[PDB]
């Protein structure tokens, strides 16, 4: 029963209708999937809505959440493409229709073992879905299907995670979606590698205490500092200061390529900055803020902590080929220790 009394809070980014939209599909959903279950015992409906819930962190347009909840009313449901186009109309319909077609497509297509097999699979889904947001709540679909791969045989714990590092987790980074990249990289590795992950894991485990006990010195310092600035603030709606975690399966894919041990590569520590910007009067006034805030937080940044010669990064004016934004310097905190600090917005992060 807990179900969307969780997911309502994420989507107060959406207009009152927009919302509206959103809550007539989670119920239309939990209709369609009255009944069924999921192969962890709970009922069906907590998947699209988790799926829905991903989506809304990722602040994702309305008919991308309302289709979160519906990519899975089309099989063994008795709905019908047209009964989503009827409702919720043609992009809702496009899109659950696009992430439904696609899976089935994968399981056709014979690429296995073919030297560069991955990138012409890959190309397929991008020649195809034309509209991105099926590629999305498909990635989207993946992640929650891996955080509850538990639930599952070995044979398909391993299946699923080595198509996730040879398709989707590539497709996010192309995409730009970083956060989702990371996390679908981290859970692939986990399943795929086991012995592997569960060293490293428990090898960092070993002094990740005292880490992130220097990492929060560092958070609240920085916070403290942003909400004493009266003129960024007047700017800003609200923002998050948090430390990056670390990607265990780009740190082990290193270790292995180059050699060495987890001792031996050099933790860098590193902070984000997600500010969200006060809403402004005009798309112009939104764009220029959305830039403006990003530069202030910079300068209170190098007031703060001495800055690393050369170490300025600007995503914001040349944006990486993926799309990627953010502003990125090395600073010298925490009596004399090199510190990352990424400052970007909340349509920036990824
Ligand atoms: N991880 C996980 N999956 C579960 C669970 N219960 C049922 N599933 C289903 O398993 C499907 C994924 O792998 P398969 O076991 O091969 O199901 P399939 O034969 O139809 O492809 C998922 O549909 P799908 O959206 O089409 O994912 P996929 O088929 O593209 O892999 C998902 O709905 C569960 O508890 N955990
Ligand atoms: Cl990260
Ligand atoms: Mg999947
Ligand atoms: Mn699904």
């Amino acid at each position: 029963l807990g179900l969307w009394n969780r997911l309502e809070p994420a989507l107060a980014y959406l207009a009152p209708e927009e919302r509206a939209k959103v809550r007539e599909a989670y119920r239309f959903a939990e209709e369609a999937h009255r009944g069924q279950l999921r192969r962890s015992g709970e009922p069906y409906i907590t998947h699209p809505v988790a799926v829905a819930e991903i989506l809304a962190g990722l602040q994702m347009d309305a008919d991308t959440v309302a289709a979160g909840l519906l990519h899975d009313t089309l099989e063994d449901c008795g709905v019908a493409p047209e009964e989503l186009e009827r409702r919720f109309g043609p992009t809702v319909r496009r899109i659950v229709e696009g992430e439904t077609k696609v899976s089935k497509l994968y399981k056709l297509a014979n690429l296995e073992g073919e030297e560069r097999r991955a990138e012409d699979l890959r190309q397929m889904f991008i020649a195809m879905a034309e509209d991105v947001r099926i590629i999305i709540v498909k990635l989207a679909d993946r992640l929650h299907n891996l955080r509850t791969l538990e639930h599952m045989p070995p044979e398909k714990q391993k299946r699923i995670a080595q198509e996730t590092l040879e398709i989707y987790a590539p497709l996010a980074h192309r995409l730009g979606m970083g956060q989702l990249k990371w996390e679908l990289e981290d859970l692939s590795f986990r399943y795929l590698h086991p012995e592997a992950f569960a060293s490293l894991s428990a090898r960092i485990q070993a002094t990740q205490e005292a880490r992130e006990r220097l990492i929060q010195k560092a958070i609240h310092l920085l916070q403290e500092t942003l909400a004493r600035d009266e003129l960024l603030q007047s700017q800003l709606q609200g923002f998050e200061v948090t430390g990056r975690p670390k990607h265990l399966y780009s740190i082990w894919k290193k270790m292995e390529r180059e050699g060495k041990t987890l001792e031996q590569i050099y933790d860098l520590l590193a902070v984000r900055v997600i500010l969200d910007p006060k809403p402004a009067p005009t798309r112009e006034s939104q764009a220029l803020r959305e830039k403006q805030v990003c530069y202030h937080v910079l300068g209170l940044v190098h007031a703060l902590w001495q800055p690393i010669p050369g170490r300025v990064k600007d995503y914001i004016a040349v944006p990486k080929p993926n799309g990627y934004q953010s502003l990125h310097t090395t600073v010298i905190a925490l009596e004399g220790l090199p510190l990352e600090v990424q400052i970007r917005t909340r349509e920036m992060h990824r």
